[PDB]
């Protein structure tokens, strides 16, 4: 039972997908483990890079496969290293990029809170064969949080567990259990360019609708309120073309919905206060003068879908 | 005949590709078959990866190519594993990533129902000479439906069959044969998206689009659609910059289709009403207080196109 | 001058790139000729897939390079087999996914008519050398042409011709003659979509901006078109986020600029009949009657167009 | 002093990237010279392909390699072959698909024409171990320009000359000279295009802008002057998601400030029209019909930028 | 402590990802050192490319692997050759293409300035085995900034220091140290596209967006507002369809918020002028003169926010 080390170098996490549920994570990985010695010139360890180690494998040398479970595709591998010692121990280095997968619920953007998520298993080795020893997780990153789309919060997370399958092969008395890195990274959003480009004008684009009102008079009140919701569409296309796409609303995504329902909601007003009457006029002119009520009226459904 | 046991992993289904009727996988292959007996390293399964299972090829080891029918191009595969059993069966294990196609048919977008396919079949080795014995598909799938765009509802649906093909070699009596295995996976898409931020904003707009009939003005009559055709135009472009490239109109497409002739028709009556007599300015009385006349006539003929 | 018999299998034909003049397919290739007698195990074929057909050729198997000529860049090649029979000849296997390339007209978009082309022809062997015996080809035709973007019509032709080059190296006598495969497929866009969701809707824009005419001020008949003018440019964007990029003026095109003309035309004439005068108020009741005058000539000028 | 005959055969140019300044190119490259004499099988010329080349090297055949100066990244290698004569000479063939950087002016877009380059030399042998001895370039060109992106009006230029390097290996006697190849045609881009549906429409809206001054009352010659703000930065976005992005102005993109000029102008011409004044209403009797100065007076500053 | 000389030859910087921090570089490294007196072929250097350098390490040739740190990914590699004298020195030489990162502020855009670096240290070497002796730069460009995106300042800086690394596997007294060589270049972004297509007429829309208080009636003054809010908004969409997508604010779209303000507090002005009151309608004379009060008001903000 092979007691293997590992340790991850997380060099840059970036270049998330958010359709796929998918992100780019560039770094190192170190794999130990304590094999029987070698005989070697000298008293030195080896080097050993790229291209000759299979020519050290073809001779029977044992370099397990380890696999990163949540990973899409065949990850880009750089250099490589095997480290051979005297005492037997031996070190495989490799660099590597990689776009891995994960469940993102993106709900609340721009205000999500997501995890960089990394799991490593052994490919053909289970438990009682290969199982990790220890693990730790070098994240070089500090300061500088302003410039960057995600703020790493946390450190990094770690978790060495025993997973088993119980529907397998058909080879079953103990082939079911292999030792799995699990790798976590709280993250998140920047949420500064949306907020001062996207939801603060959007607000003054709703606030204006409602000056429809103290328009004089009723044609004035009307017709304008549709220039108003060409408004509102030509801001949902200049969110649209740029806010990354989804297969469910937003915050954001539901901010027009208000804008659009605000406004329906002015103009069935509008009609409504020139068409109840006791003659044909009689405009309520108390509802007319929702001037400052339904501007406000507008506050009790937004904050009530805050609880 | 040698009988081959298959396993497939679905780990991930993503990134549809509407027009090109394609859609990406990861998972798992597993192929086993009996083979003679071996003698191996102690009396233990002996494990090969890799760099030397072409090693193992190359000496002579058997392993038939798998190929996967509806992909296109060849798959980013992962690592390969031979499990070599001294009592004789061979265990293959290699992870893949693909695109895959199938007939895909998007008109009641985005109301579509949906069916993921995956065919293999052996590139070289006929039924007589290799044949696949059972199947199961490890789907491990299950919740989030509400939240993630595809709601999985069938678990697994499979199909072991012949394939007869007409055309051949120079062979003659009965090597046309191939076993081909077929696994499907019925999905229906989470219409709740597309519902409520485009569906819904579509119908304030048609219901606007027949509040040009409360306006009292002949010439603020057909001013104001105009800017109101200029807004279902607006509309359209937020829309089709959003939605999936297509061949043919989905239910979207129609409803602005639908737009345009509420618009277009509306214009129609306006200016009859103005013109046609018997003084010179008739307002035809009740021609013009058609204003919830149609628009239930929009939601009669809307609810009519049902079937 | 070896007899090569081949066969092609047209899979799939997809991702039409109008400005590259590109669309790819995806299948396989079939060759077979007749070499000289060798003695296999057993007494039937043997079978070589993908790795172990490069050691057969170090040895000395002629397989010959056939090229596809009309790919962009090498295709992806996925399993590759040879048979190996008794009495002599060869049977190459592979299966092929590429990006070809034909002059492709998209004038008459989207009504244009192609033919997606393939051209093989041997890279090293002229046809003293290696000669095309026979092709066919197998189309995976029929049916749901309206849920796919092109409707093949033909079952595609075929002809080998010999191919002479003017124009070589350093060789001689008659070595400037190649034997060359033609295959070619006819096929037709499917006009649905771009039918019901560009050309109608922009046909009642055009109608539409005709009922300027039937306004009673002068101000407001002038005013207005810029609105519709204003219209036209947003259908122009709607339209051109969508269609195919190409170097000449489409269909649809044409469309959208007898659009900006009507318009600029009628204003013209809104000017025309109110300035131009005896008076001030001199619009020619007669010529600002072209309501129904300018809505006739629209369609004169329109199917002339077809000349 | 090895002389080196080579011939490019040219498929076809396509996909100008104008950011990037690149352009990718279809072919073939031929390279002959004279090796020492050697034992072919019989007498007749021995043919190598592929695979086998490399075989051919490691048992010490000298093949120089030929690099393309200007290609971003390696290019897309098709099938080589090598065509060895008994008296010794050799003929290296290989397709190619590469992507090539030069220098390239787009201020005067779409009327830009470029010319574009390969420029090709030894990776390792200078002119007095490799010297280039000619090259002909057959570009299999003819007809048919209007369905095509670019007009190749040239037929293929030709520069062979000795490139000397300052600063070094330091291998010093003459190191510092390559022969080197480079090849130039000489294309023109067609306009038709971005002239039908882009310049005449813009021209119609700027002359339409003009068209805001024979308007009566002051309120509608300023309110509409509005309209036409936005139908040029309507026209602004509609352009802008079509044109390639470049990092300068093009002639279409001045067009558009012209048109946002013409608006501005008549802005400042309305507003001071009517309140700087004797009496409240001053207009200046004349300047309102400044609607036939400001057209020519655009055109004669429309005809100054000659320059 | 190999004494290891390096050489970059940098002919491309392209392509810089804005949201990745990420630029690439196109060039040639040399790299040479000397080793043991070797037996050549002859007496004169032996040249070693492509293909046959695998077989020459597999006789026991230490050929050291310099790694790119600030890579994202495995380079593309051209062709590489290895110049053998026999006095020991060995010259490695290779072309590369490689997407670099650093971090990147892009807060001052369009008038950003930035720095392209490259880094590179040993894979397995530390400092007492492999060092780097010296480096020069050789950056062959020049002139024309007119046209690239670009404009290079700096002749690169260069500076090789000692990076440790603080933890390890476990030997302590001096196996920590790498050499590594940091090459900086200035370059700074060309304004000339963005000034003069986005900022200017984002300006006049500003100016005429004072425009409004020149004119009389106050439903006039407020229902022309409306419109200017749709034109910055329309102005939205078409500049960030085309800007470069980035996690914070831009100068540019400042400018577009500024936008938003200026109109929003001129509608709570023309508002606030009707309706506080002795009357109705007494139009504070005062404020709707305000006409070049608040310009100014907001051209001595602009003078402010600079500092
Ligand atoms: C038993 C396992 C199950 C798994 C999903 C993952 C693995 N690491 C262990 C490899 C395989 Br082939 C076999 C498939
Ligand atoms: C006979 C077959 C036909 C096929 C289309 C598919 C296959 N599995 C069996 C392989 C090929 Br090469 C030969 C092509
Ligand atoms: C003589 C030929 C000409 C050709 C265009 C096509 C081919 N099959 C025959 C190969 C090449 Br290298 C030589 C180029
Ligand atoms: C609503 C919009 C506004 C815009 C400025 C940009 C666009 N993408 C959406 C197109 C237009 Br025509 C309509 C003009
Ligand atoms: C001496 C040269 C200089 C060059 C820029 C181009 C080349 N063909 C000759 C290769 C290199 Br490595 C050496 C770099
Ligand atoms: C010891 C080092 C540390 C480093 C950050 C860089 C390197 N050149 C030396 C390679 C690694 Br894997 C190991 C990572």
């Amino acid at each position: 039972p092979v007691d293997v080390s590992v340790s991850i170098f997380i060099n840059k996490i970036y270049g998330v997908n958010t359709l796929e549920q998918t992100y780019k994570v560039d770094g190192y990985i170190v794999a130990q483990w304590t094999g029987k010695p070698r005989k070697t010139p000298g008293d030195k360890p080896l080097i050993v890079e790229n291209t000759q180690i299979e020519r050290w494998i073809n001779n029977g040398l044992w370099v397990p496969a380890l696999e990163f479970i949540n990973v899409v595709g065949s990850p880009d591998t750089g250099n490589k290293r095997l480290m051979l010692f005297p005492d037997g121990r031996v070190i495989y280095n490799a660099r590597f990029l990689g776009s891995f997968s994960n469940d993102m619920d993106f709900r609340l953007f721009p205000f999500d809170r997501q995890q960089f998520v990394l799991e490593l298993e052994p490919f053909s080795y289970n438990n009682q064969q290969l199982r990790f020893s220890d693990i730790q997780v070098y994240t070089e990153n500090a300061d500088n949080e302003e410039i960057d789309e995600w703020w790493i919060r946390g450190k990094a997370s770690t978790h060495i567990s025993d997973i088993r399958y119980d529907h397998l092969s058909s080879v079953q008395p103990n082939q079911n259990e292999f030792s799995r890195i699990t790798v976590r990274i709280d993250a998140v959003r920047n949420p500064s360019y949306y907020l001062w480009s996207f939801i603060l004008p959007l607000g003054l684009i709703i606030a204006a609708s409602w000056s429809v009102f103290w328009l004089e008079s009723f044609s004035e009140r009307l017709q304008t309120s549709f220039t108003l919701m060409l408004t509102v569409v030509a801001y949902a296309s200049y969110t649209s073309n740029i806010l990354p796409r989804l297969p469910y609303t937003t915050v954001i995504d539901q901010m027009i919905i208000a804008g659009y329902g605000s406004i329906f909601a002015a103009i069935l007003l509008i009609i409504f206060a020139h068409h109840r009457q006791a003659n044909g006029v009689e405009d309520d002119l108390l509802i007319q003068r929702c001037r400052l009520a339904f501007p406000l009226g507008f506050l009790a459904i937004g904050c009530v879908l805050v609880i």
